[PDB]
């Protein structure tokens, strides 16, 4: 009985879902708990994710 116990280690230990919004280009410091996508201060204020319960990444 064999098994594909082969894989590569994942280094980093740092968040990446807080880069920059490709819309307003603002430091992503919030995450829409309604769309499940990282957003920026502008996005949150934007009616787009304004009504959505956004949280501080
Ligand atoms: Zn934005
Ligand atoms: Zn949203």
């Amino acid at each position: 009985g064999s098994s594909g116990s082969s894989g590569t280690p994942g280094r980093g230990s740092r968040v990446t879902d807080q880069g920059i919004c490709p819309k307003h280009q603002e430091a992503l410091k919030l995450f829409c708990e309604v769309d499940e996508e990282a957003i920026c201060v502008v996005c949150r204020e934007s009616r787009s994710h304004k009504q959505h319960s956004v949280v501080p990444l």
